[PDB]
């Protein structure tokens, strides 16, 4: 297990434009295109993202290319954020992947707002952090996925992803 495998499980793989859990146009491995309700707008973003006139369908290779870019960007955002970096730096590799997961899902800004949870994580108060994490819109809207991530922070193991 690693961040790529983890996110591939949490995000799936779809080669045609579809709507994510929030109703937003996405493609590939959780690559958010736009929050716009306009499919055309989404197609335009896709084309720009891939570098070609696609008409809403991409190849597996293409999907993976955006995925790699997206994971990289997530990590990059964590390292640049004053709130996140310190936590990230304080974590072991498994846990670091769980934080990246959250950032891919909600963005730098969104995770940076989990102030209290972040603090518990930096204090290495696993159970408490887990409890706190669950008190969020994130957990309520995507409970199975959140549970997986939370378990990862709680245990520092990949048990939640084991066998998926
Ligand atoms: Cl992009
Ligand atoms: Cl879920
Ligand atoms: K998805």
């Amino acid at each position: 297990m690693n961040i790529f495998e983890m996110l591939r499980i949490d995000e799936g793989l779809r080669l045609k434009i579809y709507k994510d859990t929030e109703g937003y146009y996405t493609i590939g491995i959780g690559h958010l295109l736009t929050k716009s309700p306009s499919l055309n707008a989404a197609k335009s973003e896709l084309d720009k993202a891939i570098g070609r006139n696609t008409n809403g369908v991409i190849t597996k290779d293409e999907a993976e290319k955006l995925f790699n870019q997206d994971v990289d960007a997530a990590v990059r955002g964590v390292l640049r954020n004053a709130k996140l970096k310190p936590v990230y730096d304080s974590l072991d590799a498994v846990r670091r992947a769980a934080l990246i997961n959250m950032v891919f899902q909600m963005g730098e800004t969104g995770v940076a707002g989990f102030t209290n949870s972040l603090r518990m994580l930096q204090q290495k108060r696993w159970d408490e952090a887990a409890v706190n994490l669950a008190k969020s819109r994130w957990y309520n809207q995507t409970p199975n996925r959140a549970k997986r991530v939370i378990t990862t922070f709680r245990t520092g193991t990949w048990d939640a992803y084991k066998n998926l």
